[PDB]
């Protein structure tokens, strides 16, 4: 197939090393480029980087060279994706739009501007409309598209195919956290080992507002914010990978449990009618065992891009459910790269 | 310092560890005799202990022969305690019961009889009346009490100072067991280590039934059950001891977030007014932290009676606050000696 | 040339272990499981708790579970055993005195001088016992022997440094695994955040058996190799994986590099014929200081290769610290090389 | 009581609040001032701690303005306690002592220097004598003690009672230490969970270099250094609190297993006979059960000032036995403590 070219911002923490490992074995997508620190640039990858995935360092990126986040390294990369920290992203990532580059990116700085599209491709892949008026809007050479929060992410998947019953209720909400979602490092073995930090900073906002975005519909050349009632308290457990939600929509609109677990499982959306390398055959899987789901059973599904949903129950004013998602991939990693491959498969490119 | 002779039936799970570590030092509660199971009966009770306490036996508890769930081997006792397994509760208390003795128990078994009382000492006390009552109603020699479920013992706590609010609101309450919950060694490490499981059997049905009459109001003989809407999710994580709850009254009653947390942090009754022995003299205890409360550092707050809430906030159409508490102590074991205190002080003796 | 065999114990760990790697072998097909007298009758899929990675081999998954009886394992080739040693005895004594061959990983008959305790690259040869087995013991069928879990790992690297580990004492410290006692064998309450320095007849284990794999065949029999060890058995948090500390007391001048070099070089049968089961190279050697760790290492080819790390040489002891994964190397894997080398050399 | 001020260097740190935390309520020292990074100087205790251990901020401490590690601030103090980082202490402390003040220290700095006593108590009070000389050997004003690695503390307890059988033979241990021996936030969550890491940079040559120290004989104003031969490996487990150890005595020396049974659980030195404050009254605990020490069950035996022994065995050329001790008190915190009041007690003041 015709290569893309891409780069990679941000390769060497927990995100990074996914992507890296992801497209190590790519179709299409050539990862030519991984940038870091300052005082790694220079050294090659395997040099840098401290390894925390499954296996050895893919030989197809263990040697590339690692470069620094400024345009001039960029300039002959097709696409720039990156998985930088949150708090040095905006400068970066503005820069290289501001020369010219299209940047998909993971971290949370423009997610919520109004002309840059949040994807998570099955649920608002035509949100990239935005894109024709971005340059002229914000007066870039380049091109911007931001991927949401992993909790976000993932709890977004069973709420869009049951959009109309979410936008008329009170969305109460509760995540479980792996620590990995605090990178590799975040969080000390003494302080959630055997325990539970019912707080995690930002997160809680970040997952209403970035939900709001992500169920929005695109009228007249920008997005019609969905109204999303939700108030959500996401807790951290001592689990590495993961991310679990306890879903309450309450309300009383009349609800049909047996069509919902239809509509869930039968969700299907662009990225999986042109089966897209990264698309998962089935983004939604629903379980009918009262005990799942579990992060140790199902968070590897269809390689971590599909979210588990069970414990689907309607009782009186509320529908419930529980959802389970790979916040490293369909939280983070996965969704980039499938956010980049529905981008050639309309023509952004 | 008269002392009142007690036995203690499931003596060797932990709930009964937990009561006999209680009862070694009570200032007049006095353990006379503890059963376990038929083949230990004879044994010394360090003999057929296997006790995961903190520290030795108490010397006043370690030589105390176990005696059978037989009448017979309590004729002698002038209240009857019980951390009897769910499963065998039923047959062995009832016959106790009908023999005349006065039986009070945290097993699940006639938690919810109309003519037996549920307590929770701070929160219904009053309902021991029903007392007056029983005998005639149920063809007893004997009395029973009953106290609940641990998790419904620790979320009815915040729920009664607030009883007004929470009567007009769709109740939404995702719990965070701990481990313990299950008994000793009910759960596996390869099942829960690193793992969440979103289900626990039964549980969530007895939360939502017994704080309804936990929360009741005594009137006339006959306890009104309170008008106590809640859906519950009860998840399993990988902690040793204290369970957790996140609690959501979704209302358009008016939330003064100033003025429940000063309801909360006041919030006392007729334990604290005696000054009974096991009785906290704060019951609730209120957090301004946003990462509390955490079962590491407030799970033991005043010996495990007392329970913390942290994370009171207010959003459209709904009060939300976290709250956690000693599955063992404030769940079980605190609870059941408490209620024989208030029932020697209120002259049930 | 297609070999059938059954497994006894299929519904365990190490059952469902070797379920899966069956499931997908070259020449070894699975045509029957086992596992206790309520779930006979059962398919595998309803008898089981699976626990495995991935979904029950559709191969197995509607097997229909058989009894522990010869009258059930008549026309199969080779018995594989994944017992507990509780109940491994009189089950396959039975079965091997009604003419089965029978390849288990239990316990029982471990030590008895006629029957093989086999570790693939260890000890291949003692296999010949098996020509003298049925008029030593007279019965009508065979019976092959894996070691203890640990002591199949802690053999690895003691082989190619057999000569110096024999004139010298052995001190060994065993950190395992909480799958070694199971799935269900160990509580969270009981592990978790903690260290149990005991378990069960381990430590006795490990000595005895480890002098057995390492020993010398001659004149039809195993010459117990001269290892005097001292072996302390610890458990610990951890899901899988068993590590090993050990220290062979030298009086003269080791070489660092040359052990590495040996350790890294070492192969035989299993690599000579290049058998499906045995790993390209047995004993990994890592030169990072913090080398090995279960998390990053346990899986090494697939469970069949260990890792040994901190070889040093210092005070006249040297000390190494070895990995293994102790549901593959440690039985699962190695009872079906054992069965691969049986075939490779005629005893099929 | 004759009281004896004392300061805190590194009062932050976890060894730090735990002697916070046992000098809140000791007899005699009194902890009037605190120190901590320059960044925290002249803020309250309770507003620059991250306050980690159990229970809240002694009373007495939390309102102690930080003050600087630099001679200025403490020279109205009659001994400085120092719980500094490796990294720092030397200089610090050196400056301390170059200005004429005590310190007694249980960072590793100094610790081998011959000059310089290293300290625990029951093993090896009498070296204190060395601080006769230290002024006339170093030109120092001030008068510096050390206290031993945690492990090598913890170890040693067992090896002095049986000094002469270790001397006679070839000694190999092997340490399982938790993941608090590296500080409260040293080890990540994901890094150690569910994991073993085979080393810890310089801890097994310390061990055995410190053995040797600890172990020897004060003759002629100096140490004599016991002949140990010892070959330690030094592992990481993900235990929270409690070091592990495997000692092997390998000799063909006779013994009488009973007799070092007994020898070991009737250990008893100066700190015992003085009956000082922090001394346990049985310095080593010997169990019979196969199965222990455990950390979870015995890290806290005697305020976790005792070691418990365990497993001792002689199987032919060998004496095995397994310890474990507290190493936040008994190999740090309240052998400092302890230290000094030995000081006190012998006339060092």
């Amino acid at each position: 197939a015709d290569k893309i070219k891409v780069s990679l911002l941000g390769s060497t923490g927990m995100v990074g090393q996914k992507m890296v490992k992801m497209l190590a074995k790519h179709p299409y997508l050539e990862l030519v480029k991984v940038s870091a620190s300052p005082s790694k640039i220079g050294k090659k990858y395997k040099d840098a980087v401290k390894w925390i995935e499954q296996g050895d360092i893919p030989e197809e990126v263990q040697d590339l060279p690692i470069v620094s986040t400024n345009y001039e390294d960029h300039k002959d990369v097709d696409v720039v994706l990156s998985a930088l920290p949150n708090e040095l992203a905006e400068s970066i990532e503005l820069e290289l739009v501001k020369n010219g580059k299209i940047v998909v990116s993971n971290a949370s700085p423009f997610r919520m501007d109004p002309d840059v599209p949040l994807i998570n491709p099955e649920i608002n892949w035509e949100h990239l409309e935005l894109l024709k008026f971005q340059k002229e809007r914000k007066g870039w050479k380049g091109i911007l598209v931001k991927n949401p929060n992993c909790t976000a992410a993932i709890m977004s998947m069973p709420i869009k195919p049951l959009i109309e019953i979410a936008t008329k209720s009170k969305i109460i909400i509760t995540t479980l956290q792996a620590v990995s979602g605090a990178g590799y490092n975040g969080i000390s073995f003494m302080a959630i080992e055997g325990n539970i930090i019912p707080y995690i900073k930002g997160e809680e906002d970040k997952i209403a507002k970035e939900l709001t975005k992500l169920n929005g519909k695109l009228e007249n050349n920008q997005i019609i914010p969905a109204n999303l009632d939700s108030t959500v308290t996401s807790i951290r457990v001592p689990t590495r990978v993961g991310h679990m939600g306890v879903i309450n929509i309450v309300t009383n609109e009349r609800i049909n449990i047996e069509e919902i677990k239809k509509t869930l499982k039968n969700f299907k959306s662009l990225p999986q009618q042109k089966n897209l390398p990264t698309a998962p055959k089935q983004p939604i899987i629903v379980r009918d065992e009262e005990d799942r789901p579990q992060p140790i059973i199902d968070v590897n599904a269809e390689s971590g891009m599909a979210v588990t949903v069970g414990r689907i129950r309607h009782e009186n004013n509320v529908l419930r459910l529980v959802v389970l998602g790979d916040n490293l991939v369909r939280g983070a990693a996965g969704i980039t790269i499938l956010t980049v491959e529905v981008m050639k498969e309309l023509g952004y490119i």
